[PDB]
């Protein structure tokens, strides 16, 4: 697939499963396009989100309701939310990865960009 | 609120790092609320502003594109991000640490009682 | 069973032809080899895959990160990189081991279900 | 020349009292003992302050993340957290390593500087 989202649970070593995930893109005068949206689910290697469209040049932003998923855990979290912001600027064919790896006071986030 | 920054690709501070501040308005869009570069001098490795910060959602933007680009890298992110609730009980004490790479990076609170 | 992920976090690629060995911990000082090999992106599984299945106990992944960043003219912090863990301690498991590199920084993650 | 800070992602807080073993390497390829010490927070200093003088070798740093967490009474992932590098091989460096740890995940960093 060209896009995909996993989100990493830090203190269990797990995926993070139920996990809002909306991806969107740049319009004119600031407005975001939303482009995909979802929950993460299971089963394998493919411990998140994929979309099927392939990304054509521009900026996008992916927002992650990390609030909603430490809430549930009984956590109060330092962020509100994690938001990766980012330039497809390949215009050609390219994968992207893109995880997220969570704790209650820290995020990190990584990507991997392949061309297949 | 303080701010510090690393870049794992030099092994050193992150010299001239633009960290942008901001509060959160009623019309979900974001006032400004202040700016900073990353200095090193002496002991500090991070920006910190005079504020007095008092409740509300906050936003810390960091200028890693910038950043990136200067040294000759096409970094993935605009920018990285931390978006927080400052004093929902009482004063605290915030350092953010940031750690940078062209392709991924961290940001970890650490919240001390003043 | 077990997967070893290696990339780079200044390119945003897997870290591909990374020499990595495994052992399991024998006694004091005392590591037996378990698999070895080296990293290859064939698609969607870049990095290294082993048969081997894990009995109970101490596991310790060597990562050759100096040889990678050396052929690239980058004379690295860290002389390798080690992930020691315990195994199976509560049954049949699946491991992925994530180590993301830097010229100065590595940071590693693991992944375990069913 | 040889500091180790270690913050805690799950508390948001230094790991105060995590043990760090410094070791060195011998010619005949073994560690001997170097640094002790455990990390304390006394300031705003949340690291250990290691004080012996650094000559050229490779040395080896090791936090030990699983005592940390097991007082905590969680199970982590890692036996251990270590770095090992070659110091000061073009001169007299100052080194910071920063540890940042979840129970399953880790990052270490060196600030290298020059005095």
């Amino acid at each position: 697939c060209p896009l995909m989202v996993k989100v990493l649970d830090a203190v269990r070593g797990s995926p993070a499963i139920n996990v809002a995930v909306h991806v969107f893109r740049k319009a004119a005068d600031d407005t975001w396009e939303p482009f995909a949206s979802g929950k993460t689910s299971e089963s394998s290697d493919s411990h998140g989100l994929t979309t099927e469209e392939e990304f054509v040049e521009g900026i996008y932003k992916v927002e992650i309701d990390t609030k909603s998923y430490w809430k549930a855990l009984g956590i109060s979290p330092f962020h509100e939310h994690a938001e990766v912001v980012f330039t497809a600027n390949d215009s050609g064919p390219r994968r992207y990865t893109i995880a997220a790896l969570l704790s209650p006071y820290s995020y990190s986030t990584t990507a991997v960009v392949t061309n297949p």
